[PDB]
């Protein structure tokens, strides 16, 4: 199974700004980690394009993207109003070279999407992708492109049926919304759910007109764990698959969900995370796998890492490798992380009843 690999060596170089919790500089970290484990020998690497665009502009509104293509800190002055129309200029900042990181954001996603559709990979990976909060004619939630959304897209020219399965702690709002109502993309997600970002995502979304039944949201409380995540997402996965037997699968790997996150409740390992993708890969179908949230940066880095060594089939030792980033990853240098003693608030009964919901709403299919 061959894997592609997105990175522009510049992403780690825009900033959000002083306080701003989202460091693109994450990628880098990533990068470098699963460089000096060597999984380079076993992947192709590519460096994204920049994205047009004339390829935004196939979701977004030529409106919202000319803004972005605008707007700078040197001209805020000139553009509150736009800034207050589009969402830009708080939680997602002005920031220098903003357009030029949606642009290889998007970029390699898009190509990897495209990849997958030629069939010349089986896997592509864009771990710098998975902006699922962003809507058609707005910024939300740090997010300004929505990646996710045109990569479907892509894949929607010669797929019939695509599965997109969210694993980050917040729900894919973004994504959901755009293919709320079509039968050709089911949007799968897991999510913290109570007065939480971004606030929807209630079991009880489940689609509307031909989408009815082809929207599926797992809401969880905070401090879920690997067994108890596990127990859930693969009877769930495998009840959409036999049920929606799509043929090409989109997973957005949002570190946010693990144990320790700055902003995130969930108490998952990088083991729990990355069964999470060994799932999925059991279908053998062609698979983009992208980023999303993560918040303590060395965890990040080390479930990304290993998730890709997960995509090439490829165990890695726990001792990390000498890296431009050793500093980062005390007191421990280990490549996995131990779960908190924080209270998990599933109950075992609350787990399997919303399954059970869920296997009700997935038995509805055709
Ligand atoms: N704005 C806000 C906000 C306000 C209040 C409370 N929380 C807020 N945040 C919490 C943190 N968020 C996330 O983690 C989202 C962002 C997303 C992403 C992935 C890749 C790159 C950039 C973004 C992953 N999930 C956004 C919303
Ligand atoms: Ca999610
Ligand atoms: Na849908
Ligand atoms: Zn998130």
């Amino acid at each position: 199974k061959k894997v592609c690999y997105y990175y522009d060596g510049d992403i780690g170089n825009y900033y959000y700004g002083q306080g701003h919790p989202m460091k693109p500089h994450r990628i880098r970290m990533t990068h470098n980690l699963l460089l000096n484990y060597g999984l380079y020998r076993k992947m192709e690497i590519y460096r994204p394009h920049k994205a047009t665009a004339e390829e935004m502009t196939k979701y977004h509104s030529d409106e919202y993207i000319k803004f972005l293509r605008s707007i700078r800190p040197d001209n805020m002055s000139e553009y509150s109003k736009q800034m207050q129309r589009f969402n830009v200029g708080e939680d997602c900042p002005v920031f220098d070279g903003l357009f030029e990181f949606c642009q290889l954001s998007t970029g390699g996603s898009v190509a990897g999407a495209v990849k997958l559709n030629r069939q010349q990979t089986d896997m592509a990976v864009n771990w710098a992708g998975g902006l699922h909060h962003a809507k058609k004619s707005e910024a939300s939630g740090f997010c300004y492109v929505n990646d996710i959304v045109l990569a479907i897209l892509e894949l929607l020219k010669y797929h019939q049926r695509v599965l997109y399965i969210d694993i980050d702690i917040h729900h894919g709002d973004g994504v959901e919304e755009a293919f709320y109502t079509t039968d050709r993309v089911m949007t799968v997600s897991f999510h913290k759910y109570g007065e939480y970002f971004p606030g929807t995502g209630d079991l009880r979304d489940i689609g509307a007109g031909k989408g009815k039944y082809y929207a599926v949201n797992f809401p969880m409380r905070d401090g879920i764990d690997d067994e108890s995540y596990g127990q859930i997402f693969k009877p769930i996965i495998s009840k959409v698959m036999e049920m929606y037997q799509p043929s090409a699968v989109v997973l957005q790997c949002g570190a946010d969900s693990l144990s320790g996150d700055r902003l995130g409740c969930f108490n998952l390992t990088v083991k729990g995370h990355a069964k999470c993708v060994e799932v999925v890969k059991t279908f053998n179908l062609p698979l983009l796998m992208l980023g999303g949230g993560g918040y303590t940066i060395r965890n990040v880095a080390r479930c990304w890492t290993y998730e890709t060594a997960v995509a090439l089939d490829c165990e890695i030792p726990n001792e990390l490798p000498y890296n431009d980033y050793f500093e980062y990853f005390g007191p421990d240098f280990k490549l996995h992380i131990s779960p908190s003693n924080m209270t998990n608030q599933n109950t075992p009964e609350y787990m399997e009843k919303i399954k059970q919901r869920l296997f009700e709403n997935l038995r509805m299919l055709p």
